[PDB]
């Protein structure tokens, strides 16, 4: 057949109603299948089970089965290789539901949480997408920019769009209006839309993959910026929702010094011994415990740069700015959890150039 | 069940991947039967929810509804025998606070997963020469007891590295080293 393929967020639903087998492609997703007829709003009740977790009270398994009985007339989970037909009582339109399960994936403690990932459903003319979810649902985000003179040109990146999705942007100065110029181009720099004189512009894309970049130009003496930029998807009104612009990862860093080996007063450099630790969260690094029977992954005696090339994923590579020669690295290791949290640890002995010494 | 000062402990039974499989029932008891081809269990004991000591006795069994010697049911870690001998003290640095030593190190452990059959080789012992424990483990895709010197500075000169395994499963390691170790606890007052 032709089956189906899609992506699942933290909480959502994909339906494949037909007028006349689930797998985990990659990530943290724990597939679930629903066959309840007359879909209204299944996701309302599932959040109730997660909220005020009573797993430690009696059992989460019993409550999940009980609530699913009311919502669904037939369903099954999905663990390993098909670990977990309906009844067709009469004619009608079938309904297919998803949205992961409620599960725990750690051994240190017990935190029941939702799962996200990508799946390849394997459920002739039979392929058709019919979702009861709100298509005009908007992702409106507002933020303030500052150009002045340090950065005349400012650009922002937008997540992938959809063929049925439209983009609207709005911006206006607060005081001392210089008539700013704005542009909307592709990821490769090819222009796609142009501003219209409170500059506004709209654009709808129909390609399979559609990525936008928002350009704000102020090159064409001024006092500050005083700007408020408004953007949204499927939001013709405009004027919380979900984030529309890409956000950089946040990295936590710590450093501890254990010893000062020596100081050279002629070449002006010193040697130090210490410990360095890094940690960041990235959902693209998640996996499923079923394919390994393990909780943490291991990469030992390898730098961040070497590991990134092996798995073909971007990683936070670092370096010592004033390093001279090689450094002795010990106990290098990276560990990743199924959620997506990774961390780095290393003990170093390095020699750093310090030309700011003053022995007068 | 606790012995004294009962705090009503909480226990859980999950899969190897953390997915819960069974829950305790109030002397907390629980039962579970699995029908998959491969079925691995992890027993969780939680006491997070001031107390005096533990005073606990945990009883488990397979196909033993009675309960209350047989064979071991829980996994047991391997036991490793280690020895170290020092032959010389090459030097001591009193400014950077490190010293150089020459010696011999020996390790030995028993692991049935390393066994083989003499028929396929016509030999009694297997050989892995001039390779560290970490390098050999990757080659044969088996876990091995990798070690390291905690305060090592720079590289070390390793000589006569060798590992030999017997058909029963007994392995051992031998190496002669020349290493420089950092000692920041020196006090020359």
């Amino acid at each position: 057949v032709q089956h189906f393929t899609g992506y699942i967020e933290d909480g959502r639903g994909i339906f494949y109603s037909l007028p006349d087998s689930m797998q985990n492609t990659g990530g943290n997703l724990d597939p679930l299948v629903g066959i309840m007829a007359e879909e209204i709003d299944p996701a309302v009740s599932l959040g109730q089970v997660l909220e005020k977790a009573l797993a430690s009270e009696n059992d989460l398994i019993s409550e999940l089965t009980a609530v699913a009985d009311r919502i669904f007339l037939g369903w099954d989970d999905d663990g390993g290789k098909g670990y977990s037909e309906f009844t067709i009582p009469r004619d009608g339109t079938y309904h297919i539901f998803a949205g992961s399960t409620i599960t725990n994936q750690r051994l240190d403690k017990f935190q029941p949480t939702y799962t996200t990932g990508s799946f390849q459903l394997i459920l002739e003319v039979f392929a058709s997408l019919a979702s009861l979810e709100i298509k005009p649902e908007a992702h409106v985000q507002e933020l303030e920019i500052r150009l002045d003179k340090d950065t005349r040109y400012l650009t922002q990146h937008t997540r992938n769009l959809q063929p049925g999705d439209t983009f609207h942007a709005l911006v206006e100065p607060i005081g001392e209006a210089p008539l700013p110029r704005l542009r909307l181009t592709d990821s490769g720099g090819k222009p796609l839309a142009f501003g219209l004189i409170s500059v506004e512009l709209n654009y709808t894309c129909d390609q399979d993959i559609c990525e936008l970049v928002v350009h704000v130009d102020g090159t064409d003496d001024s006092g500050e910026a005083v700007y408020r930029l408004l953007v949204g998807i499927n939001a013709p009104n405009l004027r919380v929702g979900s984030s529309v612009f890409l956000e950089s990862d946040l990295v936590t860093v710590g450093l501890a010094v254990d010893q000062i080996v020596g100081v050279d007063q002629r070449s002006e450099n010193f040697s130090v011994v210490g410990t360095l630790k890094l940690s960041w969260h990235d959902p693209k690094l998640g996996f499923s415990p079923d394919q390994c029977g393990c909780t943490v992954k291991s990469f030992e005696d390898a730098s961040i740069r070497a590991v990134a090339g092996e798995i073909n994923l971007p990683l936070p590579s670092f370096s010592f700015y004033n390093q001279q020669g090689n450094r002795w690295s010990q106990n290098q290791v990276i560990f990743v959890t199924p959620d997506g949290r990774a961390s780095y640890f290393e003990r170093f002995t390095v020699t750093l150039q310090a030309p700011d010494f003053d022995f007068l």
